[PDB]
């Protein structure tokens, strides 16, 4: 078996589970305990504005809550919170440092690799892009026809692309005053070429990100829009005026036409899909302003405290972690939706797809032992209220158990109609989650079904299906504004979860060598497509594939 | 129990997946069968292009999809089929017939309903439609201030919003000429502030589209836009020149004050997840142009005429309906992912999470029996490579099942750098079809890292963390070009393998009485929210998140 498996306090969960969760009915266990919502909740004073958690709508009593904490602790989750904290090497595949948490270590207390505060560099290259902020913003920086910047482009791929955008998305109203950011990240053609078709080369400035410097999309894309920008200015002089870079590679940055001194450094130890945080997120910061950005570092910085210093029984991401546990290992839920109230939010489903599937999307434990058990969910989503008149019928009527975390600010950043548009939201939010737990009786259908006229046998064949069996769990996530430093915070607690969650599972969040495969076999498809002659040397599906490519691509449409 | 259970060729096919399916492999499948992809595909010819619908990447064998067909044939699909084609009510507990097909009927072959041949109507709000284009793409229809119309704006959510939003998306290059069309669907004031801070009131015109027109996001979100343009034209008579409705209910169109020669209209059995085919898609005919919808509809009567008249073997939507059941029935797959390797279609899996969710999200069969089966799968999905570089690292090295389709045209619509771009694209979508299927084995992965110069330690350590286990089946879906024609005929594809499904479980593929419980919920909560009073009406959770709601309002940030 595997760590989880072997350890006993798991064990006694899944045969509690076994034994009594059939037992547990949300609506029974509003009824038995008013001080539920009181005990099963955490609001959380920021001093920035408070986050409530509210776990109550989920299918646990105290006694379970408490098994799954005393689980957390037998599977060394406080020992391996400290370790990440102080830069041991815990991404153990790749024997490296694993630091998110030091690029918004506002505090500036030291933090060490291999003997070595990691501070001063953090805060050398923030100084760098906060300085390169100035002179973009202001107008200072100028293309190569003397105008200022109006549009900056992001290229990037992954982490160096789902971040910056869904941030620069989610504080769109903190951007007056911001140029206007693009972000290119597909290979597809399409994506560079639309882009482009609405820029001007005088005005816009590429931001390329990439730690090799050698990432074959970011840098086809990248040579690209080099391409576009050299035909209108002539002069590969003029390429340093509009090309800054996200890297560390030195000599490929200079041999693509960028001034080293605009090459924005980050380290091995910050993984692409925790990035925002370090020079990868110059991008929000152009938009928003570099004073925005430290409140984003500042949110985080604060949940990272939380989590650091808060006992487990009351601590944010733990909790939302240990939940997913029960749901995942115990129930055997595959998915976890993620539904933010907020059209701001549209990408952050998105973002936590990489940030949650690419980390605990493993199935080999620190031993090497194959895992026996479940590890990361299936995560999607849409914001509300969209997702209602969409696929919320399955949610409320299929035959799927989801774990949904509904997410919604107080405040809008858009009162319109004095507050109209808001309260209907709001109203939305929390009936939604209350009727995923009550449901409809068919006592309460049958009326329903008399009182609009239906005959007798009419009402028995429609009842069944106006029926909602309820039950279904969720957590309400609700903040007071969705500011820079509400969303960092926000953000960080997610991060911390899928944290918790790996190292309960024995996994390594942090590496990605699933990737691995994929990219070796497109790397010798790639030379094959090229020309008329039949490709025979791979199964018969590829091939046909192959065979379908060559013989479609010169048909008129 | 429910009718697929009690099906004796069902419980053949499970009996046979219990006893034989652990000996699927298919890599071994492929060395064993140099035919294999030419026995388990289909290339269409639709005389526009082709579709080849490559399904030899599944966990099948001839035997398997011979049961597979033998239990669709006892399962009554050609009868069902059939049923919809000819105008049957076959929404049963609506009473109403399901003519999505009649919209794109081409043919204009009589299809009844309550006696009466639906096509003339269907054809004279086509007219109107052409007409209509006619008038606002040339520049003739004029606004209040006289100026000729720059913005279109569809108001509508769900059903009246998805389809037009994804169709206008991946149909983008056929918009030259065409006005900008906005989607404006949440109820979230942010989306339609953002939409109108961007627009004049002199050149734009809104589409109010609902099927009912009492949905209160369409109806508040619309009555905002109107109280927008009042405030500038100040003359309830130009509402007439600005506004115009996409309805099944003349009197509450009426009721809103617009034009009744500006209403567009359809009929109660054109589903709204089934629409965009209707009066619905007019913000697609003014985006693309008529013609371009025109050819759209001929697609989508196409794929109507290959359901209909294809033998079960050989007929597309329903294999593809069949793979489905299999990995959901048999191998209790909860999810289905939709990746096509077009950034134009990044909406294409969005639209069919509404599509297949809202469809098949169902628990009561046409018995009245509660299924004692799984129904619809989680539908989700984002565009290659933008997926690829997020989440595939679950897909190849978690703990899930995941049955994928993956889709992409041939021919790029931007075919830049001599088509360097399509041909990196096109390589990744080959090759990662290829790695989920191969995997790489323990010994090959010792025979990198030996190459590498990994030492005995080193070596050993990383080893299982190299290991792909592959086996992991996909859909590879491959079209000419996306044309308005072939894309119409993806989309009827996926309707029917989701009628397919539905009518193999059972269950009505289209009702939706899961949405009735949260709106009557959103209604009680709504007033509740005025005022500072704390509200004990509900659970502890929502009057908490309630008191939480009031407390955080008034906070400044």
């Amino acid at each position: 078996m595997a760590a989880l498996t072997r350890n006993p306090q798991f064990q006694k969960l899944l045969e509690w589970h076994r034994a009594n969760s059939a037992n547990l009915k949300l609506r029974e266990l509003f009824e038995a305990d008013p001080e539920r919502f009181n005990n099963f909740s955490l609001n959380l004073n920021t001093n920035h504005g408070h986050i409530l958690v509210d776990y109550s709508k989920n299918l646990v009593s105290k006694e379970v809550m408490q098994m799954l904490v005393e689980l957390a602790k037998s599977r060394g989750v406080e020992a391996a919170r400290d370790n990440m904290f102080s830069g041991s090497k815990i991404n153990y595949t790749e024997d490296r440092a694993v630091l998110h948490v030091a690029l918004r270590n506002r505090s500036n207390t030291p933090i060490k690799v291999d003997g070595k505060d990691v501070m001063p560099e953090v805060n050398r290259v923030l100084d760098k892009m906060k300085s390169f902020c100035q002179r973009v913003r202001s107008g200072d920086w100028k293309g190569y026809t003397g105008k200022s910047i109006t549009d900056i482009i992001n290229i990037g791929i992954g982490g160096s692309d789902l971040g910056p955008l869904m941030v620069t998305e989610a504080l769109k109203p903190y951007s007056k005053g911001g140029p206007r950011v693009w972000f290119v990240s597909n290979i597809d053609g399409t994506h560079i070429a639309k882009t482009l078709a609405s820029l001007s080369p005088e005005t816009s400035l590429f931001i390329i990100a990439s730690k090799t410097f050698t990432t074959q999309e970011t840098i086809t894309n990248a040579e690209t829009a080099k391409e576009w920008f050299l035909e209108a200015a002539k002069d590969p002089s003029a390429v340093a005026k509009h090309f800054v870079a996200l890297s560390t590679n030195t000599a490929k940055v200079k041999e693509f036409g960028i001034d080293p001194q605009n090459m924005f450094e980050f380290w091995d130890w910050v993984g692409g899909r925790y990035s925002l945080w370090s020079a990868i997120g110059l991008s929000i910061a152009l938009h928003v302003g570099f004073d925005h950005f430290e409140q984003l570092l500042s949110g985080a910085h604060w949940m990272d405290q939380h989590f650091l210093k808060t006992p487990l029984e009351k601590n944010a991401p733990v909790l939302l972690a240990l939940l997913g546990i029960w749901y995942i290992n115990c129930y055997g839920c595959e998915t976890h939706a993620l539904l933010p109230y907020d059209q701001y939010m549209h990408r952050f489903a998105a973002y936590f797809q990489q940030g949650d599937m690419e980390s605990n999307g493993k199935y080999i434990t620190k031993s090497g032992a194959r895992v026996d058990h479940q590890t990361g969910p299936i995560v999607w989503g849409e914001p509300g209220t969209n997702g209602q008149h969409a696929f919320y019928q399955l949610i409320h009527q299929g035959t799927k158990m989801i774990p949904c975390d509904f997410l919604i600010p107080v405040q809008t950043q858009h009162p319109i109609r004095k507050g109209l548009h808001h309260k209907i939201l709001l109203a939305n939010f929390l009936a939604q989650t209350e009727a995923l737990m009550k449901g409809k009786l068919p006592e309460e259908a049958r009326k329903e079904l008399q009182a609009a006229g239906k005959s007798p046998e009419d009402l028995e064949k429609l009842l069944p299906h106006k029926v909602f069996e309820g039950n279904r769990p969720t957590n309400s996530i609700v903040f007071t504004k969705l500011t820079p430093f509400i969303l960092g915070a926000l953000i960080a607690m997610y991060e911390h979860k899928i944290f918790v969650q790996g190292i309960m599972w024995d996994i390594n969040s942090f590496d990605q060598w699933g990737v691995e495969l994929g990219k070796q076999l497109a790397k010798k498809i790639e030379p094959e497509l090229e020309g008329s002659s039949a490709v025979t040397s791979h199964d018969s599906s590829t091939n046909g594939l192959i065979s379908f490519i060559k013989q479609q691509r010169d048909t008129k449409l």
